[PDB]
This record gives C-alpha cells, sequence and structure tokens, in this order.
C-alpha cells in the first residue's frame, strides 16, 4: 500500500507546484 | 487483489503526471 | 470469481495507459 | 451459473482489449 | 430452467466473440 | 408450461446461432 | 385452457424453426 | 363459452400449421 | 343469448376450416 | 508517511506565499 | 513536524501583515 | 344488459379486424 | 330502453363491417 | 320519446349499411 | 359476464395484430 | 377467470411485437 | 397462475427489445 | 416461481441495454 | 436463487453504463 | 454470494463514473 | 470479502470526485 | 484491512474538497 | 495505522475550510 | 502520534474560523 | 349582505342541478 | 357596493341556468 | 343566517346527486 | 367608479343570457 | 341548527353512494 | 380615465347583446 | 440606528394591516 | 452601512404596502 | 462593496413598488 | 470582481423596473 | 475569466431592458 | 476555451438586443 | 473539438443577428 | 467523426445566415 | 458509415445555401 | 445496405441543389 | 429486397435531377 | 412478389426520367 | 392475383414511357 | 324557513313514492 | 442620509394630506 | 456613492411634489 | 468603475429632472 | 477589459444626455 | 482573443458616437 | 483555429468601420 | 480536415475584404 | 472518403477565389 | 461501393475545375 501513499505524496507535490506557480505569476501581476 | 491496488497506484501516478505537465506549462504561460 | 478481478485489473491498466499517453502528448503540446 | 461468470470474464477481457488497442493507436497518433 | 441459463451463456459467448473480432479488426485498422 | 420454457430455450439457441454466424462472417470480413 | 398453451408452444416452435432455417441459410451465405 | 376457447385453439393450431409449412418451404428454398 | 355465442363458435370454426384448407393447399404448393 | 507531511509543509508554504503577495499588492493599493 | 509549525508561523505572520496593511490604509481613510 | 350486447359487438368488430388484416396480407403477396 | 336499441344498432354495424371486409378480400384476389 | 325514434332510425341505417355492403360484394365478384 | 367477452375480444384483437404484423413482414421482403 | 384470458392476450401481443420488430429488421437491411 | 403467464409475456417482450435494438444497430451502420 | 422468470426477463432487458448502447456508440462515430 | 440472477442483471446494467459513457466521450470529441 | 456480485457491480459503476467525468472534462475544454 | 471490494469502489468514486471537480475548475476559468 | 482503504478514500475525498473550493474561489473572482 | 491516515484526512479538510472561507471573503468584497 | 496531527488540524480549523469571521465582518460593513 | 345573496344564488344553482339531472334521467330512458 | 351588484348578477345567472336546463329537459322529451 | 342557506343548498345538491346516480343506474341497464 | 360600471355591465349581460335561454326554450318547442 | 342540516346532507350523500355502487355492480355483470 | 370609457363601452356592448338575443327570440317564433 | 428604522417599518406595516382589514370588512358587507 | 440602506428599503416597501391596501379598499367599494 | 450596491438596488426596487402600486390605484378608480 | 459587475447589472435592472412601472402608469391614465 | 464576460453581457442586457421600457413608454403616450 | 467563446457569443447577442430595441423605439415614434 | 467549432458557429450566428437587427432598423426609418 | 462534419456544416450555415441578412439589408435600402 | 455520408450531404446542402443566398444578393442589387 | 444507398442518393440530390442554385445565379445576372 | 430496388430507383432519380438542373443551366445562358 | 415488380417498374420509370431530361438538354442547346 | 397482373401492366407502361421519351429525343435532334 | 323544510320533505316523499311504484312494477315483472 | 429621512417625512405628510382631503370630502358626501 | 444617495433624495422629493400637487387638485375637486 | 457610478448618478439626476418638470406642468394643469 | 468598462461609461453618459435633452424640451413644452 | 475584446470596444465606442450625434441633433431639434 | 479568430477580429473591425462612417455622415447630416 | 478550416479562414478574410471596400466607398459617398 | 474532403476543400478554395476577385473588382469600381 | 465514392470525388473535382476557370476568366474580365 506504500505505493498508494507515494502516489498521494506525488499528487500533493504537484498541487503545491501549481499553487507556487500561480503565486509567482500573481506576484508578477 | 494486490493487482487492483497496483492499478490504483498506476492511475494516481498518471494523474500526478498530468498535473505536473499542466503545472509546468502554466509556469511557461 | 478471481477471473473477474483479473479483468478489472486489466481494465484499470488499460485506462492508466490511455491516461499516460494523453499526459505525454499534452506534455508534447 | 459459473458459465455466466465465465461469459462476463470474457466480455470484460474483450472490452479491455478494445481499450488497449485504442490506447496504442492513440499513442501512435 | 437451466436450459434458459445455458442459452444465456451461449448468447453472451457469441457477443464476446463479436466484440473480440471487432477488437482484432480495429487493431488491424 | 414447461413446453413454453423449452420453446424459449429453442428461440434463444436459434438467436445465438444467428449471432455466431454473423460473428464468424464478420471475422471473415 | 391447456389447449391454448399447447397452441402457443406450437407457434413458438414454428417460429424457432423459421429462425433456425434463416440462420443456416445465412451461414450458407 | 368453452366452445369459443376451443375455436381459438383451432385457429391457433391452423396458424401454427401455416407457419410450419412456410418454414419447411423456406428451408427447401 | 347463448344462441349468439353458438353462432360465434360456428363462425370461428368455419374460419379455422378456411385457414386449414389454405394451409394444406399451400403445403401442396 | 513523512513524505505526506513534507507535502503538507509545501502546501502551507505556498499558501503563505500567496497570502504574502496579496498582502504586498494590497499595500501597493 | 517542526516544518508544519514553521508553516503555521509563516501563515500567521502573513495574516498579521494583511491586517497591518488594512489598519494603515483605514488610518489613511 | 346493454353492456353484454356491447361486448358482442366488440367480438364481431374484432373478427372484422381479422378478416381485414387477412385481406391486406393477400393483397401484399 | 334507448340504450338497448343503440346496442342493437352497434351489432348490426359490426356485421356490416364483416361483410365489407369480406368484399374487400374478394376484390383483392 | 324522441331518443327512442332516433334509436330506431339508427337501426334502419345499420340495415342499410348491411345491404349496401352486400351490393358492393356482388359488384366485386 | 361482460368482462369475459371483453377478454375474448382482446384475444381476437391480439391475433389480428399477429396477422397484420406478418403482412407487414411479407410486404417488406 | 377473465385475468387468465387477459394474460393470454398479453402473450399474443408480445409475440406480435417479436414479429413486428423482425419485420423492421428485414426492412432496414 | 395469471402471474406466471404475465412473467412469460415479460420474457417475450424482452426478447422483442433485443431484436429491436439489433435492428437499430444494423440501420445505424 | 414467477419471481425467477421475472429475474430472467431482467437479464434479457439488461442485454438489450448493452446492445442499444453499442448501437449508440456506432452511430456516434 | 432469484437474488443471484438479479445481481447478474446489475452487473450487466453496469457494463451498459460503461459503454454508454464511452459513447458520450466519443461524441464529445 | 449475491453480496459479492453486488460489490462487483459497484466497482463497475464507479469506473463508469470515472469515464463520465472524464467526458465532461473533455467537453468543457 | 465483500467489504474489501466495497472499499475499492469507494476509492474509485473518490477519484471520480477528483476528476469532476477538476472539470468544474476548467469550466469556471 | 478494509479500514485502511476506507482511510485512503477519505484522503482522496479531502483532496477533492480542496480542488472544489479552489474552483469556487476562481469563479468568485 | 488507520487512525494516522484519518488524521491526515482531517488536516486536508481543514485546509479546504481555509480555502473555502477565503473564497467567501473574496465574494463578499 | 495521531493526537499530534489532530491538534494540528484543530489549529488549522481555528485559523479558518478567524478568516470566516473576518469575512462576516467585511460583509456587514 | 352580499353573503346572503350569494347563498340564494347557490340555492338556485342547486335547483338547476336538480333539473339538469332529471333531464339526464329522461334522456337515458 | 360593487359586491352587491355582483351578487345580483350571480342571482340572475342562476335563474338563466334554470331556464337553460328546462330547455334541455323539454328538448329531451 | 347565511350558514343556514348554505346548508339548504347542500341538501339540494345531495338530492341532485341521488337523481344523477339513479340516471347512471338506469343507463347501465 | 369603473368597478361599479363593470358590475352594471355584468347585470345586463346576465339579463341577455336570460333572454337567450328563453329563445332556446321557445325554439325547442 | 346548521349542523343538523349538514348531517341530513351527509345522510343523503351516503344514500347516493349506495346507489352509485349498485350501478357499478350492475354494469360489471 | 380610459378605464371609465372602457366601462361605458362594455355597458353598450351588453345592451347590444340584449337586442341581439331579442332578435333571436323573435326569429325563433 | 438601524433598529430604530426597522421599528418604524414595523409601525407602517401595522398600519397597513389595519387598512387591509378595513378593506376586508367593506368587501364582506 | 448596508444595514441602514436595507432599513430604508424596508421603510419604502412598507409605504408601498399601505398604498396597495388603499388601492384594494378603493376597488372593493 | 458589492453589498452596498445591492442595497442601492433594493432601494430602487422599493421605489418601483411604490410607483406600481400607485398605478394600480389609478387604474382601480 | 464579477460580483461588482453583477451588482451594477442589478442597479440597471432596477432602473428599468422604475421606468416600466412609469409606463404602466401613463397607459392606465 | 468567462464569468467576467458573462457579467458584461448581463450589463448590456440590462441596458437593453432600459431602452425597451423607454420604447414602451413612448408607444403608450 | 469553448466557454470563453460562448461568453463572446453572449456579448454579441446582447449588443443585438440593444440594437433591436433601438429599432423598436424608432418605429414607435 | 466539435464543441469549439460549435462555439464558432454561435459567434457567427450572433453576428448575423446583429446585422439583421441593423437591417430592421434601416427599414423602420 | 460525424460530429465534426456536422459542426462544419453548422459553420457554413451560419455564414449563409450572415450573407442572407446582408442581402436583406441591401434590399431594404 | 451511413452517418458519415449523411454528414457529407449536409455539408453540400450548406454550400448550396451559401450559393443561393449569394444569388439572392445579386438579384437584390 | 439500403441505408447506404439512400445516403448516396442524398449526396447526389445535394449536388443537384448546388447546380440548380448556380443556375439561378446565372439567370439573375 | 424490394427496399434495395427502391433505393436504386432513388439513385437514378437523383441522377435525373442532376441532369435536368444542368439543362436548366444551359438554357439560362 | 407484387412489391418486387412495382420496384422494377420504378427503376424503369427512373430511367425514363433520365432519358427525358437528356432530351430536354439536347433541345435547349 | 389481380395485383400481380396490375404490376405487370405497370412494367409495360414504364417500358412505353422509355420508348416515348426516346422518340422525343430523336425528334428533338 | 320552515316552509323550505316542508317543501323538501314533500320532495322526498314524492321520490319515495316513485321508488315504491317502480319497485311494485319490477315485482310484477 | 438625513436627506432621505426628510424625504420620507415629506412623503408621509403628503399622504396624510391626501387622506385628510378624502376625509373632508367624504364628510361633505 | 454619496452622489447616488443625493439622487435618491431628489427622486423622493420630486415624487412628494407630485403627490402634493395631486392632493391640492383633489382638494380643488 | 467609479465612472460607471458617476454615469448612474447622471441618469438618476436626469430622471429626477423629468419627474420635476412633469410635476410642475401637472401643477400648471 | 477596462476599455469595455469605459465604453459602457460612454454609452450611459450618452443616454443620460438624451434624457436630459428630452427633459429640457418637455419643459419647453 | 484580446483582439476580439478590442473589436468589441470599438463597436461600443462607435455606437456611443451614434447615440451622441443623435442626442446633439435632437437637442438641435 | 487561431486563423478563424483573426478572421472574426477582421470582420468586427470592418463592421465597426462601417458604423463609424455612418456615424460621421449622420453627424454631417 | 485542417484544409477545411483554412478554407473557412479564406472565405471569412474575403468577406471582410468586401466589407472593408464597401465601408471605404461608403465613406467616399 | 478523404478524397471527398479534399474535393470539398477545393470547392471552398475556388469559391473564396471568386469572392476575392469580386472584391478586387468592386474595389476597382 | 467505393467506386461510387470515387465517382463522386471525380464529379466534385470537375465542378471545382469549372468554378476555378470561371473565377480566372472573371478576373480577366
Amino acid at each position: 500500500q506504500a505505493e498508494i501513499l507515494e502516489a498521494d505524496a506525488r499528487i500533493l507535490r504537484a498541487y503545491a507546484e501549481i499553487l507556487k506557480a500561480h503565486a509567482e505569476i500573481l506576484k508578477a501581476q
């Protein structure tokens, strides 16, 4: 099941990356 | 049933990959 | 009934493959 | 009734095969 | 009534065969 | 009434045979 | 009323025979 | 009224006979 | 009124006879 | 599971960054 | 887990900054 | 009593429907 | 009483329908 | 009373329909 | 009793439906 | 008893549906 | 018993649905 | 027993749903 | 036993849902 | 056993939900 | 075992919720 | 084990809540 | 372990509450 | 450890309460 | 007082209803 | 006062209804 | 007093209902 | 005041209705 | 006193109901 | 004021209706 | 102060209630 | 301040209620 | 601020209510 | 910001309501 | 962004409402 | 993106509404 | 993609609406 | 693919609408 | 395939619509 | 197959429409 | 088979339409 | 069989249409 | 049988149509 | 009002007399 | 905002004046 | 926004003036 | 956006001016 | 998008100017 | 797509200019 | 597809130019 | 199919050019 | 079938060329 | 049948060639 938890970690990292990009571009705004 | 769990892991990895690509391209945007 | 579960595993693997191909091509996009 | 379940297994295998072929050709696309 | 169930099994086998042929020819496509 | 059920079994067998022939000829196609 | 049910059985047998002949000739086709 | 039901039985037997003859001749076809 | 019902029985018997003769001659055909 | 906690830390850092950018721009307002 | 607590500290600092900016602008009002 | 004669009329109309459909058959041939 | 004679009229009209359909048959031949 | 004579008229019209249909028969022959 | 004769009428109308559909078949050929 | 004859009528109407659908098939070809 | 014949009618209607859907398929091609 | 035949009817209706959906697929292409 | 066949019917309806959704996909493209 | 097949049906319905949501995605784009 | 497959179904429904919410996002943009 | 997969489902539903709220944000802007 | 993943789910739901309240803020402005 | 993450969740819910009350303030103005 | 006159009107309408029903009777004869 | 005059109008309409029903009676004779 | 006149109106309407039902009887004969 | 004149108009229309029904009576004789 | 007259009206309505049900009986025959 | 004149018009139309019905009467004689 | 204005609104609504009840009186007369 | 403006709106709606009730009075006269 | 503008809208709608009620008055006269 | 524009739209619709009610006034005169 | 454009559309529709109401005014004069 | 284009279409339709209302004005003059 | 093309079609239809309304203007002058 | 071609057809019909409206303009001048 | 050919036919009809509208233009000049 | 030939016929009729519209153009010049 | 021959007839009529339209062209020149 | 011969007749009439249109062409030149 | 002979007559008339059109051709040259 | 009560008492007595006469007649029948 | 309250005072004074004049003239009545 | 409130004050003053003039002239009436 | 609010202020001032002029002239009336 | 808002401001200013001119001339009236 | 928005801005500016010119000339009127 | 959007931009620019020229000449008028 | 889209782009460019030339010459007018 | 699509592309290119030449010559006009 | 489609392709190519030549010569014009 550890694979499922790794997948969750990946999903959350990706979401954090989306949020960070949105933050940076909104700062550019 | 472990095969089902492996399939779930695969699905989530693929979704994470989609999200990562979308994040990178939105950063390129 | 294990055959049914194997069939489910196959279906999910195929769906994951579709998603992975779509992800790769969207990255190419 | 086990024959019915075998038939279901066959149907799902065939559907999985259709999906796999569609996935491969979409990757070729 | 078991004859009815056998008939159902036959019908589903035939449908699975149709689907398998369609899958193979679509792969040939 | 069992005669009615036998007739139903016959009908379904015949339909399955039609479907099997159509499947085989579509495979020949 | 059992005569009516016997008549129904006869009708369905005849229809099944028609279908079987059509199936065989379509296989010959 | 049983005479009416007997008449109905006769009608259906005759129709079944017509259908059987048509089936046999279509098989001869 | 039973006479009316007897007349109906007669009519249906006659119609069945017509149909039976037509069936036999079509079989002769 | 520590990976999950790291992901949470990342998410919260990103949210804090969004909030800080919004604060700075509202100060600019 | 200390990372989570640091993230909380960051969030609260950002909120305090928002509030301070709102206070200053309301004083300007 | 009127309802009884009404039912008789319905019987006769049904027989008329039989004959009319048979005529349509014979014309179609 | 009028309803009774009305029902009689309906009977006679039904018989007329019988005869008319029979005429249409004979014409079609 | 008028309704009663109306019903009588309907009876007679129905008989007229009988005769007219019979005439149409005889003409068709 | 009227209900019984009504049911008989329904039987006959159903047989008429059979014949009419068969005619439509034969026309379609 | 009327319910029994009603059920018979339903059987016959169902057979009519079978034949009519088969006709529609043959027309579509 | 009426319920049993009702169930038979349902079976036949279901078979009719099968045939009608198959016709719709063939038309769509 | 009626419940058993009802269940059979449900099976057949489900198969009809399969075929109808497949037809809708083929039309959409 | 009826419950078992009911469950089978549910399986088949679910497969129908799969196919119908796939059709809706293909139409949307 | 019926519960097991019920659970299988639930699995398949869930997969259908996946596909339907994906279709809605693709339409929204 | 049924509970295990039920849990799997819940997992899949949750993934469906993810996809549906993502679609709603994309529509809102 | 079922409880573990249930917990996983809860995790995924929570992530869905995150995404849905974010969508509501973006719509409100 | 299930309790740990439950706690994680609670964390994520709390973050969702944060985002939803922020959305409500932005709407109110 | 679960208690610790529970406490973290409580912290985050409290922050959510802060934001929600602030929104209610801003609406009231 | 308007209420009283309304009541009188209702009385008269009721008497009219009496006469109308009497006409119905007389016609039915 | 308009209410009173409306009530008078209703009285008169009721009397007219009486006369009309009386005409119905007289015609029916 | 209006209540009393209303009650009288109800009496008369009831008598009218009696006559109307009697007409129903007489017609049914 | 317009309401009062409307009421007068209604009175007159009612009287006209009286006369018209009287004409109906007289013609019926 | 209005209550008493209302009760009388109810008596009469009940008698009317008796007659109406009797008509139902007589028609059913 | 237009309402008042409309009411006058309605009065006059009502009087015209009176005269027209009177003409109907006189012709009927 | 908003409370005071709300109280004034309540006063006015109460006056409206008075006036409307007086209207209902005048209509009832 | 929005509360104050809402209170003003309530005042005006109450005045409207007064005026409309006065209208209903004047109509009723 | 949106709340303030909504309050203004409510003020204006209330004025419209006043004006429309005055219209209804003037019509009623 | 969309909320603000929606509020503006509401303002304008309210003005339209005012103007339309004034139209209805002027027509009523 | 689509929300913003929808808001603009609403603004324009509101202006159209204003203009159309002004038209209706001018016609009414 | 389709949503954005739909929004543009709505903008244009709103402009058309403006223009058509202006037409109706000019006609009314 | 079909959705995108449909959106384009809507754009063009909206332009047509604009142009036609302008035509109606020019005619009205 | 048929959907795509239908979309193209819609595009062309929209262009035709544009052109026809321009024709109507030019005629109106 | 018939669907595809129908789509082609629609394309051609749309082109015809374009051309005919252009004709109508040229005539109008 | 008849459907396919009908589709071909539609193609040809569409071409005829094109050609006829071109004729109408050339005449209009 | 008659359907197929009818389809052929339609093909030929369409060709005739083409040819006749070409004639009309050539005349128009 | 009459249907088949009618279809042949239609074929021949279509050929005649072709030939006559060719005649009209040749005349027009 | 008369139908068959009528069909033959139609065949011959169609041939006559062919021949006459050929005559008209030859005259036109 | 007691006069009204005596009147309806007379009415019911007369109706009872009619019923008794019809009863004695049907007894003589 | 005190100006709004003064306006309300004016409105209520004017309404009171209307009511006082109406009272005076109704006293004169 | 105070300008909007001043505008509302103006509107209400004007409406009060209209009402005062109407009151004065109704007193003159 | 303040420009929009100024425009609204202008619109309301203009409407107030229209109302004031109408009030003045109605006073002159 | 600010350009769109400026355009709206312009439109509303122009409409206000139209209204002001109409008010001025109606004052001149 | 910003080009489309600029085009819309242009259209609205032009419409505002038309309205301003119409306002100016109506002032000259 | 961006070419289509550029074409739309061109069309709207041209329409805006037409409108601007019409506005200029109407100002010259 | 991209060729079709390019063709549409060409058509729209040409139409825009026609419109631009017409605008230029109407400016020259 | 791609040949058909290429033919359509050719047709549309040719039509675009016609339109471009017409635009050029109308510019020369 | 592919031969028929090739023939259609040829026809459309030829028509496109005619149109291209006509466009070229109209450019020469």
